[PDB]
């Protein structure tokens, strides 16, 4: 065994910690080994290579948004728009105060290669990005059905904006933490996000 | 010399080209040398090191937004809001069709180190980011004076959103070019950006 799986997530915590200080390009699996307090023969037992260690991050620590839906849907029954609101408030706040949520996005936006073997996980995140747009569009459609957002709202156009608006404020804060407070203004940023779809023109279209 | 300065910008074009295919971490000044058709003794004559080559990009190829103001202010006399609009349309379109504008942002968002010597240029871009917020706030204030945007609009709040909204859609398109067309929908994205400040609540505040 039970302590073998206990150390398994500790590798994930230590790797994500080390990939932020000195990057992924100059940090091998051997450097992660004598940092969590484990042998190099045991670190290759849990993970295959650079990509397998990096892909396992999304399997346990990341995602969780589907479970976040179950959390806020129980808190808000019959209100899809508030569930869409509360998940985005949690996303902005976690990137500030949570360690596993702050360090992960610090990699992709700043401390990543995206060239050699790191192009494989870029293609893995590519389909994760494309399936997210479809996942968001149906969450938007679920708000159209409840008449909480206008019927003539373009779901595809709203999906491109939502991800760009959220991840943009995330990558700007990780670049400059002293510029603005993302945690304190998180509920305000999501409020503007929601007020776009129900007030702003150009998102609306003729028949 | 006159052909020495001609080759100087060719180094800037070749470096920005090579830093996108194989990154900056595994590409030295010697690799840039026999790629533009020049000796390694001449490439260190123009630029000091890794940071000096990377900082010279903003001096000639990048920025240009102040000159873009002079272009659109002559096209739109007495209309600060359209100048703010046309610059942002140009920013979104150039990151798609222009080579020097596409490849540059491909580095920072995806193909960059931000760890060792690349942390120096991160601190250089840090002040470039902070001075941009003040530069945007006064462009917003100039629209408040002309009464094109509501008087109770928070300029600091609008400055954080503007950069996050624009650079977010830029970094998402460079990650996934097949997901959406940024060039064709550029005028539509800036339209929603402008319609936020004159319609959406929460950006407004009491006395």
């Amino acid at each position: 065994k039970q302590e073998a799986q206990e150390t398994r997530q500790h590798i994930l915590d230590v790797a994500l910690r080390l990939f932020s200080q000195q990057g992924v390009s100059s940090t091998s699996l051997g450097e992660i080994a004598k940092a969590a307090g484990v042998t190099r023969g045991a670190i290759y037992w849990h993970f295959k290579d650079k990509s397998d260690l990096f892909s396992e991050i999304w399997e346990l620590s990341e995602s969780n948004i589907g479970e976040l839906e179950l959390e806020y849907q129980a808190k808000f029954p019959g209100d899809p728009l508030s569930v869409l609101r509360e998940i985005l408030i949690h996303v902005l706040e976690s990137t500030v105060t949570e360690e596993r949520r702050r360090l992960l996005m610090e990699i992709i936006f700043h401390k990543c290669e995206f060239v050699g073997e790191m192009a494989v996980v870029q293609q893995a995140q590519r389909n994760l990005c494309l399936e997210s747009y479809d996942r968001i569009e149906q969450t938007l459609k679920h708000c159209i059905e409840a008449k909480m957002l206008p019927a003539d709202l373009m779901t595809r156009r709203a999906a491109i904006i939502m991800r760009g608006y959220i991840s943009g404020l995330m990558e700007n804060w990780l670049f400059a933490p002293q510029s603005f407070d993302l945690k304190k203004e998180a509920r305000d940023y999501v409020a503007i996000l929601l007020e776009m779809y129900l007030l702003c023109p150009t998102l609306r279209n003729p028949a």
